[PDB]
């Protein structure tokens, strides 16, 4: 319900950008005093057509019906007039995405699994109000202390239909197929399971501090190579089916590549849920940090 004044809204940089989207950080002074609060602001591009500016509409309400400790805090919304839609204000996340700050600072394995741990909270929240993510990765994951985690974006975000146990996708050029499970590729259906799978792909990357050489998209393309025509995502589909999975990160631990193993089952039914995973985290964490 809270508006903006968009007047008192003065951009200080760009935080990230999508397709048919960016997020900016900027400072709203109803003042110019130092009573000013940052914030991070969403907008959709004026271009974008129907099919997404619906999506934009349902994005800014899920983000006002979840509310947890590991989900980015909705601020509220402000005419943007220049595109003829709303704006979403959100909290500004200081640190950034893990993607962005895992390459720059060696961080340890049990602050590593702590944030697992959160990310699997926040994610188990979401799938408790039937609600799919499809797009959980690092760098959806925003740092707001090194002891604090957030999944700080819902652009694909999804309300799983009443009577059924997925979603039915329509794949497009966006989609994030290297975190995608094998029954969203082939047979186009994204389960909450489908997230699970993608949690395993975050946590992955986690392990590897998000460096680019051993990212999915970069292993992923070394297995199936790029003269390959318009089938990556055959080759994809196939090679996961065949059970080639990411490697075991450099000094990730036996049982946590096992979990991330276990989060990349073929048969999506013998995955864990995030409910499952939380008290396995916490104990895989209280080990670490001992
Ligand atoms: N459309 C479209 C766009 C692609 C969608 C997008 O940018 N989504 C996001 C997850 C990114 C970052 N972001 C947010 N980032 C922050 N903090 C922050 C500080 N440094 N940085 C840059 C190093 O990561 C980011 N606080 C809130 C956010 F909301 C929201």
């Amino acid at each position: 319900p809270t508006v903006f004044h968009k007047r008192y809204l003065k951009k200080i940089r760009d935080l990230g950008e999508g397709h048919f989207g960016k997020v900016s950080l900027y400072c709203y002074d109803p003042t110019n005093d130092g009573t000013g609060e940052m914030v991070a602001v969403k907008a959709l591009k004026a271009d974008a057509g129907p099919q997404h500016r619906s999506g934009w509409k349902q994005e800014i309400d899920i983000l006002r019906t979840l509310y947890h400790e590991h989900i980015i805090k909705y601020k509220g919304c402000c005419e943007d007039a220049g595109a003829a839609s709303l704006q979403l204000v959100m909290e500004y996340v200081p640190l950034g995405s893990l993607r962005d700050y895992l390459p720059r600072h060696s961080i340890g394995l049990a602050q590593l699994l702590l944030f697992a741990q959160q990310i699997c909270e926040g994610m188990a929240y979401l799938h408790s109000q039937h609600y799919i993510h499809r797009d959980l990765a690092a760098r959806n994951v925003l740092l707001d202390n090194d002891r604090l985690v957030k999944i700080g974006d819902f652009g694909l975000a999804k309300a799983v239909p009443e009577g059924h146990e997925y979603y039915r996708v329509r794949e497009d050029g966006d989609s994030p197929v290297f975190w995608y499970a094998p029954e969203c590729l082939k047979e186009y259906k994204f389960y909450y399971a489908s997230d699970v799978w993608s949690f395993g792909v975050t946590l992955y990357e986690l392990l590897t501090h998000c460096d680019s050489s051993q990212s999915p998209p970069t292993k992923f393309l070394e297995l199936i190579g790029i003269a390959q025509g318009q089938m990556t995502v055959l080759r994809l589909t196939e090679l996961l089916e065949r059970g080639e999975r990411l490697p075991r990160p450099d000094k990730c631990p036996a049982e946590v590549y096992h979990l991330m193993k276990n989060c990349w089952e073929t048969e999506a039914s013998f995955r864990p849920t995030f409910e499952n995973l939380i008290p396995i985290l916490k104990t895989v964490h209280e080990k670490y940090q001992g």
